[PDB]
């Protein structure tokens, strides 16, 4: 685990793309957490694309982690793979 921040890094119900193959695909955020025996890998994230290009219903070896997910548009991958489009607050 870690310390400092509390909760998912990627904004929920937001718009973010995903690096698939040799191209990116815009999508929406819904799930952002780790997986059993895959905590060291990082933090998986399920993005709900607008087009039918998903591949994750929201399960792991039988167990269900994401209910909102669906094997049609949603896509669980590494956050680093996701490509958001926000700047956030400023200050200088």
């Amino acid at each position: 685990g870690s310390s400092g921040s509390s909760g998912p890094p990627l904004e929920i119900n937001s718009r973010v793309s995903l690096k698939v193959g040799e191209t990116i695909e815009s999508g929406t955020v819904i799930f952002c957490d780790v997986l059993p025996g895959k905590e060291s890998l990082g933090y998986f994230v399920g993005v709900d694309m607008d087009n039918p290009i998903g591949n994750w219903d929201g399960r792991f070896d039988g167990v269900q982690l994401c209910s909102f997910a669906c094997v049609e548009s949603t896509i669980l991958l590494h956050i680093n793979d996701i490509i958001p489009e926000s700047s956030g607050p400023s200050s200088g």
